[PDB]
């Protein structure tokens, strides 16, 4: 069971001088969309453009994959995305993220029926 | 079992105009606590202060509790809080939280030994 203490501090405990500031995003959502259970994720993007634009990219231009496989395809605009790049002193389970935003051109391997998103390969 | 799909929404989309703006401090922290699981918390406040500032609460004026227990106390200084509190238009899965952040006296209950705070009370 989780004791009564930890359930505080993990429920009402946020310490520090500026909790509700920008470059903490990566830290927060890396943890709210659980990336950071079991591990930390080294890398991950998030995407701020609508799912529709980014369900439209497995239609657009066929590139080949970092790891070599070919169900990957470029965005033909430039996405708001966010960089969450794991930082120097992050070890579990105290995972800690730069965050970087930036407009550039995604790529995502697409499939199953219909082919959609599944997999995030890099941005250009 | 979860989708490649829906993974890859989880892992990688959150759409919207100003994904790290300060206003959305409550929403993300609300998420990475885990009190946005099976139903939206609907009040719930996180300390900034230092942990040791906030269990030394637990030694000063005693008070009673709003649902009359006994085991309450205030601090004797304001400390630095954020009160996140449901919207309106919030409705589980999608909760939603207004931040608010302030500077005020807390009333937390302590339990346990050595005796720690185990509930946030309220904040005057
Ligand atoms: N061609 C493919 N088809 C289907 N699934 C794939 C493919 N290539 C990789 N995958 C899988 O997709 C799964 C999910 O991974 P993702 O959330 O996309 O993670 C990305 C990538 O796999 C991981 C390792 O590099 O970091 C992320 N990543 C990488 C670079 C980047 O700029 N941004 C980012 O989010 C991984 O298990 C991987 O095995
Ligand atoms: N005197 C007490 N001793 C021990 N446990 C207690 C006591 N009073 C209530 N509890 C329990 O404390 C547990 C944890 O609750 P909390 O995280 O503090 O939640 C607070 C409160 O219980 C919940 C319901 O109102 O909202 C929060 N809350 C309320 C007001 C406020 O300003 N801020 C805030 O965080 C609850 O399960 C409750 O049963």
């Amino acid at each position: 069971k989780e004791s009564a203490a930890a359930k505080f501090e993990r429920q009402h405990m946020d310490s520090g001088n500026s909790p509700s500031s920008s470059s903490n995003y990566c830290n927060l959502m890396m943890c709210c969309r659980k990336m950071t259970q079991g591990k930390c994720k080294p890398v991950n993007t998030f995407v701020h453009e609508s799912l529709a634009d980014v369900k439209a990219v497995c239609s657009q231009k066929k590139v080949t994959c970092k790891n070599g496989q070919t169900n990957c395809y470029q965005s033909k605009s430039t996405m708001r995305i966010t960089d969450c790049r794991e930082t120097g002193s992050s070890k579990y389970p105290n995972c800690a993220y730069k965050t970087t935003q930036v407009e550039k051109h995604i790529i995502v391997a697409c499939g199953g029926k219909p082919s959609v998103p599944v997999h995030f390969d890099a941005s250009v």
